[PDB]
Parts: structure tokens; sequence; C-alpha cells
């Protein structure tokens, strides 16, 4: 609005910012409003585009990387006079792609917390701690307790001797160069595991146990961030905060994240914001104002840190902050976090060796999505670690024709007791985000769908004495997958696919597909999003038609009741010769009611038909004669009962013509047919409006008699005929 609006999380000191907003108002006359709405990090991309976003946004740098790739943040341009007021490394935290995208405001870092009563002189090295633990154990106490389930707290030691996630040499992160496999990480984890083996620590320890312990006076030491402190103050423990122990002569690295403020690229007032950020907020007065209201922690302005630095506590956060590394901004951080955590836990529980866990972890950070899926696959099929797998040798993102990188092929023995035949279970890989580096699918985050948000599956009844699963279903999946990408049609459980081809290139009656949720596969959380599994179900042309006329869900249920045609898990039998309706005539009945009580999903059809026609004008007619093929005539009840009685339109379009006939219900909007003038036409396009009573009467009248079939009324006539449309006499 030419005024400055700021959105920030509910915890920090906005009133101080409001005071700075008042100070802004005094010196410049511009009103500064400060609000702190919920879930802002998610909201900013959503509203930033419209223009109702804030001019300035405050948050830890880790989000900003996402914001920067989406193009929501403006480049900031501070003079050297300014960049020198702040520490060089805080600027590093705000560089993406070599550009500066925010003013660093506050830095948070983990530190070593000790009880002054128990340990007057804290250890300067980790190697001392065992003996110290032994000493503390001597008086019924333990030395150290911290979260071993989350890598944020164990990474310093893992990072201590040379380990790293990504190295940025020019402000740009090399995503290939991962450092979870080197001697250092291995050194740290063996040491952690060794600490746990010698019962100096317990793999079970969590936030609350560690916190309860220090606050109750049960344990001697901890590692934590500023937020925890408030709770220790209430505990009245006399404690000091200092630098973390060194390992093998090198500093521990605690991830340091700096609260920063960025300027919205869609803001008119970018320069006002720059003036404000550089000359008012980043001053002793603005920061002091904010500090009194709610402490920021260790600030980024050298001058101000010195004022704050007497707090032994602040000193330690900044000592640790300088000694530690800055969090990466790329989205793959999410991938790193899942890998490590599993590695640490597995190494600590004895499930895996240190070398193997970190070796496994380095690799899993590369293609997490594939693996996460492999996880779900592993839960169902522990018996089959390696299944026959079709690989696309020419990868899609290098110009390849096949978008599914892998299709795994399993043998499911089934359950005879549940009437589930033995079958082959195909799972696809590529529709979801496997790699998460933007090679095929744009990265979206943990929230929201990974890639298209699903993978395809298929269940093919095993023929007797078949040694191996056939491969044609993979080619089918590739076909569908291409459609997904090109077609950009939504795929949800219940949707149908018109193929018109043998699914397996045989003479089978199964020539179409319906889609449903996989019976036994549960969806998964991959760092790049959520993945669900859509199973393909082979159907006959008649069954597809029923699905179109009613809905997919209903026909799926019908397929579940007839075991040969699907059963509870919907196994496709290509060899199947009968439709579900030929097997049980009463199923047709269930379909008709569904159409009655649900309406029909068919908005129109392409068929042989015509009406009497003849720079364009909307004509009105008092007489109308419609002509239909037997095939289209058959749908007239559906057109009337299914749509008009539910206030829904229906459209016939001529295969051979530009003619069209749209049956219109009352309450439809946008028709040029009125109750006053029911029959009207625009060029070859005809709309006819029918009142519900008339519709009911017509329905009674239509019901075998020899073609041609003629119906007549006091205003309109109808004919059903066959080859006349196909072949004219003139």
């Amino acid at each position: 609005e030419g005024k400055l609006v700021i959105w920030i999380n509910g915890d920090k000191g906005y009133n101080g910012l409001a005071e700075v907003g008042k100070k802004f108002e005094k010196d410049t006359g511009i009103k500064v409003t400060v609000e702190h709405p919920d879930k802002l990090e998610e909201k900013f991309p959503q509203v930033a585009a419209t223009g109702d976003g804030p001019d300035i946004i405050f948050w830890a740098h880790d989000r900003f990387g996402g914001y920067a790739q989406s193009g929501l943040l403006a480049e900031i341009t501070p003079d050297k006079a300014f960049q020198d007021k702040l520490y060089p490394f805080t600027w590093d935290a705000v560089r993406y792609n070599g550009k500066l995208i925010a003013y660093p405001i506050a830095v948070e870092a983990l530190s070593l917390i000790y009880n002054k009563d128990l340990l007057p002189n804290p250890p300067k090295t980790w190697e001392e701690i065992p003996a110290l633990d032994k000493e503390l154990k001597a008086k019924g106490k333990s030395a150290l307790m911290f979260n071993l389930q989350e890598p944020y707290f164990t990474w310093p030691l893992i990072a201590a001797d040379g380990g790293y996630a990504f190295k940025y040499e020019n402000g740009k992160y090399d995503i290939k160069d991962v450092g979870v496999d080197n001697a250092g990480a291995k050194a740290g984890l063996t040491f952690l595991v060794d600490l746990i083996k010698n019962k100096h620590m317990n793999a079970d320890t969590d936030y609350s146990i560690a916190e309860a312990a220090f606050n109750k006076g049960e344990t001697a030491m901890t590692i934590n961030g500023p937020w925890a402190w408030s709770n220790i103050d209430t505990s009245k423990v006399n404690y000091g905060v200092t630098v973390l122990p060194t390992f093998k002569g090198q500093p521990s690295k605690p991830f340091v994240g700096v609260l920063s403020a960025g300027i919205n690229a869609a803001s008119p007032n970018k320069e006002l914001a720059k003036e404000f950020l550089e000359n008012y907020l980043l001053t002793d007065e603005g920061l002091e104002a904010v500090n009194k209201d709610k402490p920021l922690g260790a600030v980024a302005l050298k001058s101000y840190e010195e004022e704050l630095a007497k707090d032994p506590r602040i000193a330690a956060t900044m000592e640790n902050a300088q000694k530690g590394e800055i969090m990466p901004n790329i989205p793959q951080m999410s991938a790193f976090w899942y890998a490590v955590r599993t590695a640490v836990i597995n190494a600590a529980s004895g499930r895996q060796t240190v070398d193997a866990a970190l070796a496994a972890a380095q690799t899993n950070a590369a293609a997490p999505g594939l693996h996460a899926i492999y996880g779900e696959c592993r839960r169902l099929y522990p018996d089959q670690p390696n299944p026959l797998q079709v690989t696309a040798i020419v990868k899609y993102w290098l110009g390849g024709p096949d978008p599914l990188d892998y299709v795994s092929m399993y043998r499911n023995v089934g359950s005879p007791s549940a009437n589930i035949p033995e079958h082959w279970h195909y799972i696809s890989f590529g529709l979801s985000d496997l790699y998460g580096d933007n090679r095929v699918h744009e990265f979206t985050g943990t929230d929201g769908p990974s890639g298209f948000g699903f993978e395809l599956t298929f269940r093919l009844k095993r023929e007797t004495g078949e040694s191996a699963p056939p491969t044609w279903p993979a080619e089918l999946m590739q076909g569908l997958a291409r459609y997904v990408f090109q077609s950009e049609n939504t795929f949800c459980s219940g949707d149908h696919v018109s193929w018109h081809s043998p699914l397996d290139n045989s003479e089978s009656r199964i020539q179409h597909m319906l889609l449903t949720e996989d019976p036994q596969m549960q969806p998964v959380q991959t760092p790049f999003g959520v993945v669900t599994f859509l199973q393909i179900v082979g159907v006959c042309t008649e069954e597809l038609h029923s699905a179109q006329q009613w809905n997919g869900q209903g026909i799926l249920e019908l397929l579940r009741t007839v075991p040969i045609a699907g059963g509870p898990w919907l196994i496709t039998d290509m060899r199947r010769g009968e439709t579900i309706f030929e097997i049980d005539p009463h199923l047709q009945e269930r379909v008709d009611k569904g159409i009655e009580t649900d309406g029909s999903n068919l908005s129109g059809v392409s068929a042989k038909c015509a009406w009497d026609d003849l720079p364009i004008r909307t004509r009105q007619l008092e007489s109308v004669h419609l002509k239909f093929n037997q095939e289209s005539g058959a749908l007239i009840p559906l057109c009337l009962r299914g749509r008009l009685l539910h206030g829904r339109h229906f459209t016939y379009k001529s295969i051979t013509g530009d003619m069209a006939i749209t049956f219109v219900s009352t309450g439809v909007e946008g028709a040029f047919a009125t109750e006053e003038h029911p029959y009207a036409a625009h060029g070859p396009w005809l709309q006819i409006l029918l009142t519900e009573e008339f519709v009911e009467k017509m329905l009674e009248d239509l019901e075998e008699f020899k073609l041609p079939k003629e119906y007549s009324w006091p205003e309109k006539k109808l004919k059903v005929s066959i080859l006349p449309d196909v072949v004219f006499d003139s």
C-alpha cells in the first residue's frame, strides 16, 4: 500500500518492532504495521503472488532458499560500509546463487551447558568425559545426556573431524559433494557408538528425558539451544554455558541458523525497506527495543554483540556459532536429514555397523524417493530383496521415451482363504520425485505431492506353471505414464482410462483400465513429498461404459464382489471372457440405482445423430425433429433420468457433422433456450429445454419394435434409425 507490512512467527519481539515502526512513523511519516499470523512460512508463497504479502519477511535462512528459487525475494544491495558492520559468515548464510537475499538479524547456535556445582571446570575435550562419567557415576550421577534420535544434536561430533553435508566454495552448494562417508563422520559416530556401548549414554534418551534430568538435578551436562534455557531458569540449577568439547584437536560443529529479514520481490517500497532495515532496525535503538520485549539471542551486528557479549551465554552461542557451520539452503537438506537420522539410530541400536550405516546414508541422500518407496516395498516383500526389474536404459530426462525409470516385478502368492489368486505385482518408479534435483519434476517440499504424488501398480493373475512375470505390463505402465506427463490429466482413485487396445496385445476382452487405491500398499513420506499408489484394473468395454455412465467407485466395488473379475484386491485376468454383467445379470440393477441416486458422470457423447437445420444468428424454433442411431438413442433415458432430473445438461455431438443437440434442464445457466422459447439454435448448435414433468412423461413413452422407431408429441418428434446417418441417399 506504499506503507510497510511485516509478517513474523508468534515468538519474537514485535512490540519492539512496533516501537521501531513508531520511530519510523516519526522520522518518515510512513505507518508500519506488525502482525504475526500462523504458519507464515507456508502462507508467504501463497499470498506473495497476489500482492497482499508483506514488504519484509522475517525467518531463519533455511526457508529463504526455497523462496529464492521460486523468485519471491529481491536482491539486496548493501555498501561495504554496511557489510563490515556485520560478521562475514552471517552474510554467507544469506547467499543463494551468489546473490544476497536478506539482512541477517539474529544467530542461534547449540552450546555446551554445565552445572557449576558438579563441574567447576568443564572438560575442554570429549576424550576426558569417560573418566569424568566414571567419577560422576561414582556419586550416582551421569555426565552427559542429549537427544540421540535427532541428528541436529549429534552432527557436531560427526562433523567435528571433517564430516560435512554439502561444501559451498563460492556461495554455491555442490550437491554431488556429500561428506557423510569420510573418516571424520566415521570417527565421530564410532565415538558416539562407543560412548553408548560403554554405558555412558543410553540410545533411548530424548528431549524430555534430558531436560527432565538436568532440571531435576539428575544429570551433569547437556547440549541445547537458547529456547530451552527459560525452563532451566525456573529449575534454579546453578549452571554455566560454554564452548562444546573439541574432538581430535578440531572444533565441534553445531548447526548455526540466523534469523534473517528478506524483502518481497513484489514490493513497491523496496528502497523504504532497505532504508528501514539498514538505518533503523539495524541500530542500537531498534535492536535494543526488540531485545527488551523478547530476547533475540546472539545478534549479528558486531557492535551490538559486544554490548551483549558480557552475557557469558551469548559469548558461548557466538563462539559455537563461529566454530560451527551454517545450515545449507538447498531443498535437499530435507533428504540429508532423513538419511542421517536413520543412520545414527541404526548405528546406535546395533542394527548396523558405523561404516555401513554412513555408507548407506551417503548413497540414500542421492535418490531418497526411490528408496523410500523401496521401503514400503520391503515391508510387504521381505522375502524378495531383489525382484526382477525392467530398467529404461535411455533415461527420460536425457531425451528418453520411457518416463518410468524402473518397474519392479513381484510374486504375490495371495490368500486362497480370502479368494485372492496368486499374481504378479508391478510397481513403477518415476511418476513421483525419485531424485529431487529438478531433473524431471520440480521440487515442492515435504508438504504436498512428490512429483505427481503417486506411482502406478498392477496385479496380473499368474498363469499356471509360470516361472517369471511377463514384461508387457511395464510397457503398458510406460504408456500410461507418458499420458500422465503429456495428457496432464488428473489421476485419482475412480478415474477411468479409454484404451481401445488389448492390454497385453492379445485377443483379450480386457481393453480398458480403471484406477483404484492399492489394496495392501500404504502411502509414504519422502523428503520430496507424499506418494500414494494407484493400482491399474483391467476391464471390458461394457464395464468401462458402466463406469462412465455411473461412477468408477461403484464399478470397482462390483469388480470386488466377482472374484474371477478382480475380487477384493482387483486382480486383472487377461484371459477373462465374461463381463461382470454376463456373470450376474442383477449387477446391472445396482448400476441403474446408482445412476438414479447419484446422477451420471457423462456430460456428453459423440454419436451418430442429427436435428433439422437450415453471419450466424441465434434462431428460435417452435418445431424440432431429432434423429438418432440405436447406440445414441439408447442413451436418451440416461440423458433425461440421469442429468435433466438432476438439473444437468447433456450434449450429443455428430460424428459426421457440425450439428449438436444439448438437452437442457431447468436451473442450468448460460443457455439461449428459455422456458418461453424452449427450442433455439446457434448455427448448427441446438439447445432444447425440457420441463421435469415433460421429461417424466417422455421417459414413460420410450421402451423390440422394428426400426425405424418414431415418437411424436404436440410440439416435437423423435426418430431412431441406423445406416441413414452413415450413408446418405443425397
